[PDB]
């Protein structure tokens, strides 16, 4: 099993090269791209760490490139909780894809972002907003991963409660690689006393999605998720993972985030 974790939503959580040499993730999602769509210039948000805006974050190619370098994938994340995105239709769809190719994958803009070296693909966090044509999104988004002949990975990050609003359709599309289940901030799916909603979530609905990898979406701190669903430590390795192991396409465990994972991954890495 893999642990993922998203980074760029605190600049005190630590650099990027800082995050991969914990040796304890094998992918980082980037978050957040926090406006897009609908014939905007999109907006990129690593909060206090770096302004993209500004030509400031050139600097984490050398990051990225060392991150990979230890095989750690590196996706840039969609959307999250706070933003101004939407999709408009279905061309909206491909102009973003393609400026998501050019700025942050294996294509060439009038300026990058985060400098030359290319991302491994893009996580979809998509918590508001329409939920039209990201469906449509991560069809291009495949399409031009196969005119040039590079792995643009594509990963979701619904909700528990099956089916998720903003991403069924995108999910429904079979071409996920990655989908990471966020069992936290709703307790009708999340750790509540037991993991009896969570398994059987898991178990009855999440396991009808075709995705080559299955992820179980926990935070890594109860302050990392105030609405719910932090599992100790010892209750995850009892009473999870051996369950949820069983599962043909189980991938491993996401964590909501760098920030709070102050020993929680060092404390799973082994029974992941
Ligand atoms: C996984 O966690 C779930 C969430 O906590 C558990 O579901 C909850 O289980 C509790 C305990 O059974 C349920 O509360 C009971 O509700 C009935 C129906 O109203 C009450 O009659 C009952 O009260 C009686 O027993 C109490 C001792 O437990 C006595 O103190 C009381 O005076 C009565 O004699 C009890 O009510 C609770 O009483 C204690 C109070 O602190 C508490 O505030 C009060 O709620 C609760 O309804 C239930 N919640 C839900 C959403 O279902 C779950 O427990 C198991 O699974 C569920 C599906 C049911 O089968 C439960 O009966 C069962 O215990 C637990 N699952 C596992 C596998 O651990
Ligand atoms: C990057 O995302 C941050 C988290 O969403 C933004 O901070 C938040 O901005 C809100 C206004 O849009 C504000 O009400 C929130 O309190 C604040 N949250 C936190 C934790 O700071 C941030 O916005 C910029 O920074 C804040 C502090 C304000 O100065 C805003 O006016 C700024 O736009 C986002 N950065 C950018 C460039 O959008
Ligand atoms: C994923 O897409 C499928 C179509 O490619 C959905 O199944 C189709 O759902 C239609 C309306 O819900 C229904 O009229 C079609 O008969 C059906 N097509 C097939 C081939 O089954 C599917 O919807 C889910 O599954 C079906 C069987 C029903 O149970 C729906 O209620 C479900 O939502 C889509 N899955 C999701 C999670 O959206
Ligand atoms: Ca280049
Ligand atoms: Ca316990």
């Amino acid at each position: 099993g893999e642990i993922a974790i998203y980074w760029g939503q605190d600049g005190g959580e630590g650099s990027l090269r800082e995050t991969c040499d914990t040796d304890d993730y094998d992918i980082i999602n980037i978050g957040f791209l926090t406006t897009f769509g609908h014939s905007t210039t999109p907006i990129l948000n690593l909060t206090k760490h770096c302004n993209p805006a500004t030509s400031a974050c050139k600097f984490l190619s050398s990051e990225i490139s060392y991150c990979k370098s230890k095989g750690i994938k590196v996706f840039l994340s969609l959307g999250g909780g706070t933003g101004n995105y939407y999709l408009s239709s279905r061309d909206d769809a491909a102009s973003v894809a393609q400026y998501l190719w050019n700025n942050f994958l294996g294509g060439q803009s009038e300026s990058r972002p985060l400098g030359d070296e290319s991302l491994d693909g893009i996580d979809f966090d998509i918590e508001d907003g329409s939920n039209d044509y990201y469906d449509t999104l991560a069809e291009q988004l495949w399409i031009l991963g196969g005119r040039s002949g590079s792995n643009v990975y594509l990963a979701a990050a619904p909700a528990c409660e099956f089916p998720d609003y903003y991403l069924r359709e995108a999910i429904n599309t079979s071409l996920f690689d990655y989908v990471w289940v966020q069992f936290y901030n709703n307790p009708r799916c999340h750790y509540l006393g037991n993991a009896t909603n969570l398994l059987n979530s898991w178990n009855n609905d999440w396991s009808t999605i075709l995705t080559d990898d299955l992820f179980l979406g926990l935070p890594a701190a109860p302050q990392a998720a105030p609405g719910g669903g932090f599992i100790e430590a010892d209750d995850l390795i009892s009473e999870v993972l051996p369950t949820i192991k069983a599962t043909y396409d189980y991938g491993g465990v996401m964590l909501w985030s760098k920030y709070y994972d102050d020993d929680y991954s060092s404390k799973i890495k082994p029974d992941v």
